[PDB]
């Protein structure tokens, strides 16, 4: 019974065998005579090594699109660069920019979008002092599988010198394309491939479990993801260049990204703020941490919508009994190579309080679904220890 | 396997008592200060009845929007029309259209947003003459559901003098945004409003039923939305003013004429054409129509690919028997008030094989799931009797 609005402009283009794509595309959405920045990571290594930089370079020359490349970028985006990326577009004339890799590279992409068409500081984009309303516009060759900012509204960009990350959220963000081929999850290393599948089901879990009512179709679409996400995820561990297998859970982790399946449903966030602080002290892997939190919340909010429960476990694992349908989820996560006990990573309850805390923040309580107070978030840890 | 491209800008604003979003939506996306052409069916008797007319002027008073009144929309929207549109565009210097109707008042919209930012002929658009590439922009409220040209890119106009219908099919026609409220099916009439779930049931197994393969994902979205009609379609026939029920028939309509649950699979289109002939000839509703011809087309191509025949039934239906199955579809229709029989709407054999010749036209057989020849049109016709 909750209103609610959607909007996503960004053209998807997946399959593989296409990357002729990349430069039909630059022509598309570029104004005028394309001249484009080519960003990425470092100085291409991956890419490079991939056989995706020669892939982009011939796309770029088949459509005689002159291009600059400007390389550099660190796993957390830095203003350093982006502040660098906006001078060569005003003085080079740069008409379109070419993320090429992941979030990394995609949102300092964004940022540049938006400061070469503005005559100001970017930085008042992302400290609420200036609402961006343009963007040079960018499109997006996907390589690793994550969090979707290929086709958010989303850049987050931390300034080193004041030691500050912060975010703009505007429709100018979304980028104009993203390329997705499946055939990029080949290389992926075992264990983060696990962790970018149990990614996936933890983010369409967050926004099922909700007080959120009239919500039926909603519900079946993201049933019938997250039972793709189990059914498939355990076959592409086992059969890593499978193309079918690849593109089920690459679709998946889009239409979970995309949220026109989760519309009109409140999310809750409990789980990912409590591993965030597990991560924040250990090296833990996100999925990793997930796949051990989301079951301990799950056993510990149990009781404030069984029913909700109840369809979950019926629908996903073809269960209605609670318990069993936990340890099915606790046994998928096995399949995938997870160990599913904080001890087995070495973590000890030594730091639980401090974690709950650090989660807490200046709050009584964290949660949506279920309000967690400090000992709520320390018994969920005991759950999982 | 099959690569595949997606893009939808429409903004869907989802839900009720948010009729503020008219103005405020109009703001966001007309160029500088809004002066909109209010556009209609008739002389509003329909939206004026309903009272969605005196709610769209009060959020256009609520926001200071200038705004001018051109009526005159016909079930077939005529050219004649349109270009009136573009006049008083060019003229009153009009910066946006809201459409308040249906289709037809939606592609009337479409086709003077095209016209107004142009220099030459707009049935050049339409006739294969020129490619637009620009719009003034128009915002819809949709007052029937029906087959989603509130968030499609094409507008079809018909030119009554020379009695040529023409489609003009292109990203700049998506409307800017789309008012959805799930109130406005409790005053469609029983029929016509059973007629429009067997329609949005009718769209989405057209896309189901197909030869391609690696459609897991796909499938699951495809079965979740069909299974919503199924259980919710007979509920809403006997409650008509309940909201949820209108909102999840109303989401489902809207998932369906969006594509990403589609994306990647190729649709057959033979019921349709089937049908097409039968509505031409005697005046039977479309969706009336859909549900006596897909169970006999189902009958008829049962041997084509009957595991993706097992799966519908088994994830539709629970139940991998396929004529028990058949049955159950046929019985959901009939708890829609729907009769399953061409006689039982004095349609007669009489017309069966002109039908057929007409659906062929030039070709030899139609239909991609299965490739049917005049005699097998006449078999499915006969099934249908
Ligand atoms: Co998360
Ligand atoms: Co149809």
């Amino acid at each position: 019974m909750d209103n609610f609005n959607y909007k996503n402009d960004t053209k998807i283009i997946f399959g593989k065998d296409n990357y002729s794509e990349i430069g039909k595309n630059i022509k598309i959405f570029s104004k005028k005579t394309p001249k484009i920045l080519l960003h990425y990571e470092a100085d291409g290594e991956l890419i490079k090594k991939l056989g995706i930089y020669e892939k982009v370079i011939s796309s770029l020359k088949e459509f005689d699109i002159e291009f600059i490349e400007l390389g550099g970028v660190v796993p957390n985006p830095r203003l350093s660069l982006v502040y660098e990326g906006i001078k060569i577009c005003k003085e080079e004339n740069i008409t379109f920019i070419l993320a090429v890799g992941g979030a990394s590279v995609i949102d300092s992409a964004k940022a540049i979008s938006l400061g070469a068409v503005d005559n100001g500081d970017v930085w008042d984009f992302f400290t609420a002092k200036r609402i961006p309303q343009d963007t040079l516009g960018i499109g997006v060759v996907l390589t690793i599988p994550g969090a979707g900012s290929e086709m958010s509204e989303s850049s987050i960009i931390t300034d080193e010198n004041k030691k500050q990350k912060a975010v703009c959220d505007t429709e100018v963000n979304f980028p104009k394309f993203a390329i997705l081929n499946p055939e990029v999850c080949y290389t992926i290393p075992d264990r983060l491939m696990a962790a970018g599948i149990v990614d996936i089901l933890s983010h369409l879990m967050e926004r099922y479990f909700t007080k959120s009512i009239d919500t039926a179709l909603s519900d079946s679409l993201i049933e019938a993801t997250m039972k793709i996400v189990i059914k498939y995820g355990p076959l592409l561990m086992k059969d890593r260049k499978n193309y079918n297998y690849c593109s089920q859970i690459m679709w998946a982790a889009t239409m979970a990204h995309n949220g026109m399946i989760a519309c009109g449903r409140v999310a809750d966030w409990a789980s990912h703020r409590i591993e965030h602080e597990i991560s924040g002290i250990y090296d833990l892997t996100h999925g990793i941490g997930m796949a051990i939190i989301f079951p301990a919340w799950m056993k510990y909010t149990k009781n404030i919508r069984p029913q909700i429960f109840e369809k979950f476990f019926k629908e996903v694992f073809n269960t209605v009994n609670i318990d069993e349908g936990i340890n099915k989820l606790e046994e998928f996560f096995k399949s995938l190579g997870i160990n599913l006990k904080l001890s087995d990573y070495g973590i000890t309850e030594e730091y639980f309080s401090l974690m709950a805390e650090k989660a807490l923040g200046n709050s009584e309580t964290l949660g949506r679904f279920m309000q967690l107070n400090k000992q709520d978030i320390i018994n969920i840890l005991n759950l999982a220890k």
